[PDB]
Order: C-alpha cells, then sequence, then structure tokens
C-alpha cells in the first residue's frame, strides 16, 4: 500500500541469448519461442538482480526461454486493435524503414 | 593420521571461465567476484577430479 519499494531496485541482467528482452518487441522473427520459469534442457537465460541503492548485488531468479529460427512469428511495439492488415508508411523525411 | 591419501590424486580442471584459478593471485582486476559451491544461474565453474 504505502510505496515501501522505494529503496530497493529489482531488474534484468544481460543473459547469454543473442538478443535483448528490451528489444524484442522490435521487428524481429523466430519460429517458435516458448518462454518459461523452470529449467528445461537447451535453453538459456536472463537473470534477475536486486539492490539496495546500488551498495551490494544479489541474484533472485531467472527467465528462460527457448527459440527456434524461422520466418513465421514477428514481434510488434504496440497492439494496435481495429485493423486487418498491419501496415504502416511515413513519407517525406527521415524515419527507419 | 597415517597418510592414505598417498595414492588418490585430486585436482581442478580447467572450466568455462575466461581466466584460471592458478593465475587469479597475479595483478588481476575485477569488480565483485562472489565464489560460492552451489549452483547459481549465471556463473562458470571450475570441476573437480
Ligand atoms: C498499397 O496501395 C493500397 C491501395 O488500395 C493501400 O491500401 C489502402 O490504404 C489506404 C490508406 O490506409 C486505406 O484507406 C484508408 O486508410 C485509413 C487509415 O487511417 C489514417 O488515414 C485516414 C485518412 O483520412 C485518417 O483520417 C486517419 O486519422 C488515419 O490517419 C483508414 O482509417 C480507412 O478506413 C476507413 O475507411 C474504410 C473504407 O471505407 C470507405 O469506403 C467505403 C466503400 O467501400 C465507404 O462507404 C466509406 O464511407 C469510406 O469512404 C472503412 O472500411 C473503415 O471502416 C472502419 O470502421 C469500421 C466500423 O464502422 C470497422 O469495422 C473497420 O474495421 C474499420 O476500422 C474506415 O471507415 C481506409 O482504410 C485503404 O482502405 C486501403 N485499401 C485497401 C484495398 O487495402 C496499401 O496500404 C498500399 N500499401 C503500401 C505498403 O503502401
Ligand atoms: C517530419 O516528420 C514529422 C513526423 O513526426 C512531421 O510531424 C508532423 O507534422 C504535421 C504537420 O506538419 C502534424 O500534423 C498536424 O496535426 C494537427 C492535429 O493534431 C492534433 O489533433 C489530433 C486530433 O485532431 C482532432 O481534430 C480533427 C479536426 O481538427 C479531427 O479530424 C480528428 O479526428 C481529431 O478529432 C490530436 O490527436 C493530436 O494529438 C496527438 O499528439 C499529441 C502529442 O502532441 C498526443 O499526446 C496525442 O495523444 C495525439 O496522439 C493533436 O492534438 C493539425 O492541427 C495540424 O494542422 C496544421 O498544419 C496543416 C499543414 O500540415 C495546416 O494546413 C493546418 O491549417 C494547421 O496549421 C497538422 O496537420 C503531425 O502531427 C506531425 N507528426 C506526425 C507523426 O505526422 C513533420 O511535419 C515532418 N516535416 C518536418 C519539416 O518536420
Amino acid at each position: 500500500g504505502s510505496p515501501g519499494d522505494s529503496s530497493w531496485h529489482i531488474y534484468l541482467k544481460s543473459g547469454t541469448c543473442p538478443f535483448s528482452f528490451s528489444k524484442l518487441n522490435n521487428f524481429q522473427k523466430f519460429k517458435t519461442i516458448c518462454f518459461s520459469t523452470v529449467e528445461v534442457p537447451g535453453s538459456c537465460n536472463f537473470p534477475l538482480e536486486a539492490t539496495w541503492h546500488y551498495t551490494s548485488y544479489t541474484i533472485v531468479g531467472a527467465l528462460y526461454v527457448t527459440w527456434s529460427e524461422g520466418n513465421s512469428i514477428t514481434g510488434v511495439p504496440y497492439p494496435v486493435s481495429g485493423i486487418r492488415e498491419f501496415s504502416n508508411l511515413v513519407l517525406n523525411n527521415c524515419t527507419k524503414y
């Protein structure tokens, strides 16, 4: 209720996967992913960290992710609703196509 | 008491860390290390033989 969590900072680290958690929403393409929160064979992971005012670090948990190369499943920045074919185009000055 | 360990040889191997256990005493620089003898996520290891 009262936000006593102001002192503790908890965030994700960088694991061994060949991508990043914050850049999965970009237009990245895969075949299957199947995230999980328990250990399974053949799967990279992102550790979790907890700290008090950036003095002493400790590891708390992890997130386990699998994947397989493909061209079927694509991430999206945010869920646009009400359309039938996701596309966008901005003209006449610099963009990132 | 009597050194019966004369036959058995036990030593460390080379793991997956990008350094060595016998050369950690040299002038090597880090930020934190925090050795442990139990499994924790995101950590290399030295086997025993
Ligand atoms: C390659 O070329 C093709 C050429 O066909 C491109 O496809 C066309 O792309 C156009 C541009 O998007 C489509 O036109 C409209 O796009 C609008 C996008 O919104 C932005 O732009 C408008 C422009 O005024 C702006 O106001 C708005 O704020 C946004 O900035 C859409 O909103 C719009 O949808 C509306 O119109 C359609 C069509 O209805 C029209 O025609 C009817 C007759 O068939 C007529 O009775 C209507 O009065 C109207 O004149 C309509 O279906 C939509 O309905 C919405 O609401 C209902 C609920 O009532 C909902 O159920 C439904 O799902 C909709 O949400 C809405 O009123 C236009 O789509 C154009 O439609 C595209 N044509 C085709 C065939 O796809 C293509 O993009 C190009 N590709 C590339 C890569 O460039
Ligand atoms: C380089 O690229 C950039 C891309 O970022 C581009 O920037 C665009 O610039 C154009 C103009 O040059 C901008 O278009 C303007 O849009 C104005 C309207 O925006 C207001 O109104 C929105 C809703 O309109 C209501 O009312 C109308 C009727 O008036 C109605 O039809 C609508 O349905 C609706 O009910 C409103 O949503 C919007 O707020 C958005 O943004 C805020 C943040 O600011 C956000 O918090 C909101 O949630 C929301 O997303 C805003 O309040 C419009 O008034 C304006 O018109 C003037 O210019 C035209 C010429 O263009 C004149 O003819 C006219 O007389 C006015 O003087 C103009 O059309 C556009 O928004 C910019 N951004 C994008 C992404 O396109 C640059 O132009 C490019 N070029 C250069 C050189 O930089």
